[PDB]
């Protein structure tokens, strides 16, 4: 029989490496798991259930519990909207929306999007990565000491009302050409800004960063390598994924999406396909040469899609393209999302144009919302 797993979460803060995703694939894909002989004796075993979703776990002799009986499907959210936090409000208001879109799409390919400005700090994604690398420097580090990274916009944002939640200050990083939200909305929310005019990406800060970190001694969270990014998104928007396509009752051919740090894709990615090895995972190229806001090519260094076992394709998109996906949702389906949304959207229109795609539900993971990107929409209207 079960035990509550919050009990047991100090395995969050000594399991290392990637070995144990084994047994988070395998419980995925059996669809049950073992039970423990002794809960504590094996932390890779524990931490691959929480990575997966579980709220309980397996304790004792023998019995074998299925997904469903270790909380995977739970329903977290109350009925009422009703929140004690703002935290409480992050944590038990999920899932984001899924959302089924008008946009036609060739050969039988039916567009979800599943809403990541729904997140209460930056009406984006990288809340998740935000809370899970907070909550977990809480532990060890000190309050009031300062957290700090490099971002395109949306972590810091998040960075900054989390840290500030949890007694941390905070202190971003961006690139001249970011986004004005970006380097107004953390000093709002109490943070330090820096930004580089020359820096031309977001991951060519990360020198100084570290640099910095160095010399004044602050905690540099690094959402490009810190596995709780991975980690937040397998528990997550990837599980997410999961229970509601199944609940929903959909066909879940594959998912669609975009690359910054990798984490999001990455776990929606390696999830489902535990699952089902045959879901496809269509991931954005951003043309070389053009800026989509919030992500990048693949082999400017990204850790998780090529260090995990992920089956995936690319499509390339411009930002013409992108925002252009972006004018086509807003026009049929009344959502403005924002351009890299718009962009995983086009990826997934290039691929059913190809007639790659097996007929059925494709799911594609909508980072944020287009009222951010007003001048990008300007332009691409005139
Ligand atoms: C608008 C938007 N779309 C997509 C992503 C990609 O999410 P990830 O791959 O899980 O980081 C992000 C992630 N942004 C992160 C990472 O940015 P970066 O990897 O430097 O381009 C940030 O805000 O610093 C985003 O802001």
């Amino acid at each position: 029989a079960l035990a509550d797993i919050s009990g047991y979460l100090d395995v969050l803060d000594s399991v290392r490496g990637f070995s144990y995703l084994e047994n988070a694939r395998e419980v995925l894909r059996s669809g049950e798991a073992r039970c423990l002989g002794n809960p504590r004796s094996e932390p890779e075993y524990v931490k691959a259930l929480y990575v997966i979703g579980a709220s309980r776990i397996p304790v004792g002799d023998g019995c074998s519990h299925t997904l469903e009986e270790l909380g995977v499907f739970d329903i977290s959210v109350p009925g009422e909207m009703v929140f004690p936090s703002p935290l409480d409000f992050f944590e038990r208001g999920k899932p984001t929306p899924l959302v089924r879109s008008r946009l036609q799409l060739p050969n039988g390919v039916r567009v979800w999007l599943k809403l990541e400005w729904y997140n209460p700090f930056s009406l984006s994604v990288a809340d998740r990565p935000a809370v899970e690398i907070i909550s977990r420097l809480s532990r060890r580090v000190e309050k009031g000491s300062l957290v700090a990274d490099a971002t395109s916009s949306n972590f810091g944002v998040a960075l900054s009302a989390v840290a500030r939640l949890y007694g941390y200050r905070a202190r971003v990083y961006l690139p001249g050409a970011a986004e004005e939200f970006g380097k107004l909305l953390p000093r709002l929310l109490g943070a330090q800004v820096i930004v580089d005019p020359e820096a031309p990406s977001t991951v060519h800060l990360l020198p100084r960063v570290m640099k910095d970190s160095k010399n004044e001694g602050f905690v540099h969270v690094n959402q490009y390598y810190n596995d709780a990014n991975f980690e937040a998104h397998m528990r997550g928007t990837a599980r997410e994924i999961f229970v509601q396509s199944r609940r929903g009752g959909l066909a879940l051919r594959g998912v669609a999406g975009s690359l910054g740090t990798s984490g999001h894709m990455s776990a929606a990615a390696f999830y489902l396909q535990s699952v089902d090895p045959s879901i496809r995972a269509v991931l954005v190229q951003p043309a070389q040469g053009d800026s989509i806001p919030g992500i990048r090519r693949v082999e400017t260094g990204m850790l998780w899609i090529n260090m995990l076992d992920i089956s995936y394709t690319l499509a390339e998109v411009t930002l013409e393209e992108a925002m252009e996906a972006v004018v086509e949702v807003a026009r049929s389906d009344g959502l403005v999302i924002g351009p890299s949304g718009g962009a995983a959207v086009k990826a997934l229109a290039k691929k059913a144009a190809e007639g790659d795609l097996e007929p059925g539900d494709y799911v594609v993971v909508v980072p944020d919302t287009g009222f951010k990107y007003l001048s990008l929409v300007q332009n691409a209207l005139e």
